[PDB]
């Protein structure tokens, strides 16, 4: 085979997206309301349950870092203390925007400080013939104008969840992708609000004069307006009139705004990949049994795919460079970042541990149950419970 | 192989997704400069098409790609690409079927009915105000006259509790919201599209009476699982044959003729049901069979793996001894 | 029958606007006159909360969505097709009363097996 | 999930911007220590926690049980660190 | 720390409440006359606004407060205040977003 891609990658030199489009994503994100909350819920499901760092053969890595023994996992946990917050910030960005992008920061002494997220709407990638990002172009507001700068791709890092293809290094914004559904939702919402004001409430119509009788002029209606003014009317006002005054009602004219809302919310939630329930909307037959199992399974599969995409790229583009550049450890070690399942039920895990715990090592039980594994290696590695080993040791 | 393909989960989802959308998934083998294996690199399937011989085998690959407001074209030999086909016309079809081009009619029908519902809601979903001016067989009202009436009844400046005072010859009429069952049209469209794409109706956020329970539910979810197995097996076989075995042959000390299997996990497996099974019939299963079903690392100790009673039961008897 | 349902939904599934112009037994309205009325009531440029101001001799009528049970026609078609191909009705994403449970269910799933 | 995100954001910043400066300036202790502020889950059910403790308590140290159950940890270190119940240790110590 | 922050439950609710309503919770460190720690003293968040440098870090705090039918103004260095932001535009935002000003339209729509 060959060492360079011999297949071409479908973009160079243009006719993918502008700083104006990047600021449209910012506008949707900061505009609030139902669209912004749904995409926040999406970020929380994918990234909000927090993280764990696994190194395979971690104990083998035992080394004095600074007059104290650490493993690579222990070092990485010190290097990234607030990785839960970083994962939610970057994961949220990579769902909204085409990418999450950022720097590596150093203390003045030259030790690692942080992975510093940049503002994704301010940055766009410049790519070669094989689609790899060579440089980053930044535009930022100051003093009523815009500063511009180009940064080399050598000292930024970036993460793409939504790819057009497995070769796409630039990615797709879900907001720009679903822009039509988003605007359709927003327009129908405005239409409902305006319609409720006009048509949701009855309005008083007073008709003055006899039909085919004497004409009534504007100054005449001004005096009738004073008598029937809704501003000064109270609930139990009574009206005394001649036969030639008619009090009529423009009724509240029925429309099913609830059904229009449910339709809009269904369209938007399905487009953004969330279940209908996230929109505060219910549906018949879907709330129970194997119908429910399927939809919640589809959601969990989507979460796993996004989580794995993020995990791999974060370990490769952020953690491994940091281990290489600022650490005494080997950067080629098997680092994994796992992101927790948001919809995991510990009651179901506990039921499983009762039924089939006789086949699991104590560390496998502790992993499922989200606990520190036993301190004693022979206790961790054995199959029967640590409490059962203790009562037998105490008996002996 | 696990070291050679570390992120095989992602590659499987990318390639498998491509092979469901497109007629094929296609890609290269790549080498480090030193000549060790780097990766299987998926190409973009819309950019590539196969050229086939008289017996339908792919001889060459023709690539068209956009650059600088035009298109580059190139031809590559079939010798150094690989490809995978899930959807076939026949077991001899090396080119395959796109499900999207196959079901193009249902896709466009869905999109058109959707657009029609949206336009119909705009026109007919909301009441509209019709002010009628003048007496019937009375004096005619002209456009300039209606402009002044428009100013009095403008929906833009109207509040919820505005009151109207008029003479007898102004009629405030309503174009009602005209009832149509857009919900039923949506359900029909979603039923047509889901059944065409082979998904159960529930995937479309649409429910159905009598189908959600009992043996009716069992059948439809069994049909979905059978479809998943068939696609998985097709992909598994071709990936091992066209990607993994060549990589073992060319970049490895091992025998390429070994029984390599790629299993792709069942998405709808219930671990609670597996645990129930292990309670009822665990007495007939080796500890490695139990570990495989339960998705655990097999026991490190061969006799413990190979035995039928629990590893914990063996530990309490060894402890008693 | 599928094609018939699709064509019928387009024609009859949605309401349509009928603007009638002129007095009954009044002055006749010609095509060029209706072109200007079309410009005023164009569904393309109309929004949901548009209001109309007219004289007495403009009528905004509606062709209603005319009811037909396309769901029942689909169920019938699917029943015919599934029974002909020997599949249970449930394979076609169609339910049926009384058949979903008990010894009725046992028989049909036994027949399939 | 939304509550957890807000809680962690607050917790981290309060430790970094309020607590660590106070430990530095007014305390004999090391300010670089691993301080955490946890903010309690408002919708936690103690019945569910108690059910969990019955099912898998055989895998938890007594301090882990005490932490989940919102109790003070056992005073005796070997009792805190052991896996079987402190009451079960007592009835065996009494039997002995 | 438990002796230093005895009423931390009340403080967490006050500051956390402020940081959900306003862009930030903000306040001082206060000392006894002897120079021991007294308290973290929350300031009134509607009275204070941050001044930021080019990299968005808060350098000074500008305070406006009502007295005697007018307003007093003062500027304070960022060195002796502290602040907490729950709602951020980006991970680099030290100023934050008010959920109230963000959702102002829905709030007014509801009230109307
Ligand atoms: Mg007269």
């Amino acid at each position: 085979a060959s060492s360079t891609p011999q297949t071409n990658v479908d973009s160079m030199g243009g006719g993918d997206l502008t700083f104006e489009d990047l600021r449209d994503i910012k506008d949707v994100r900061d505009s609030g309301g139902q669209v912004a909350q749904l995409m926040d819920y999406k970020a929380l499901l994918n990234f909000g349950e927090g993280c764990e760092i696994h190194v395979e053969g971690d104990d083998e890595t035992k080394q004095l870092v600074d007059g104290e023994p650490m493993t690579l996992s222990e070092w990485l946990e010190d290097a990234f203390p607030h990785l839960d917050l970083l994962v939610l910030d970057l994961g949220g960005d990579a769902l909204w925007y085409p990418y999450a992008v950022g720097e590596i920061q150093e203390t003045i002494t030259g030790e690692f400080k942080e992975a510093l997220p940049a503002e994704p709407w301010t940055l766009m990638p410049e790519s070669d013939a094989q689609g790899k990002v060579q440089a980053w172009h930044q535009r930022t507001k100051t003093h009523g104008g815009y500063q511009t700068q180009t940064l080399p791709a050598d000292d930024l890092w970036h993460i793409v969840i939504n790819k057009a293809s497995a070769r796409d290094e630039v990615g797709i914004s879900e907001v720009l992708r679903n822009k039509d559904e988003i605007q359709a939702f927003k327009q129908n919402e405005a239409a409902i609000n305006q319609a409720i004001e006009l048509h949701g409430f009855p309005q008083r119509h007073v008709k003055v004069g006899k039909e085919d009788g004497a004409p009534v002029r504007d100054n005449d209606l001004r005096r009738v307006r004073t008598i029937f003014d809704p501003r000064t009317t109270d609930a139990n006002t009574a009206y005394f009139t001649g036969q030639d005054v008619d009090v009529e009602t423009l009724e509240a004219h029925n429309f099913d705004y609830s059904a229009i809302h449910e339709m809009d919310m269904r369209n938007l939630t399905t487009a953004l990949g969330l279940p209908l329930e996230a929109g505060n909307v219910g549906a018949d037959g879907l709330g129970s049994g194997k119908p429910a199992e399927l939809r919640f399974a589809l959601l969990k599969l989507a979460i796993k795919a996004n989580q794995r995409s993020f995990s791999v790229q974060f370990v490769e583009r952020v953690m491994r460079p940091v281990v290489r550049d600022y650490s005494p450890f080997d950067h080629e070690a098997d680092i994994r970042l796992e992101i927790n399942d948001p919809l995991e039920d510990i009651g179901e895990v506990a039921d499983l541990i009762q039924q089939v715990g006789d086949y699991m090592t104590n560390e496998q039980v502790a992993e499922k149950l989200d606990l520190p594994a036993p301190e004693d290696d022979e206790v961790a590695d054995s199959y029967r419970s640590p409490a059962d080993m203790e009562k037998d040791e105490a008996g002996v």
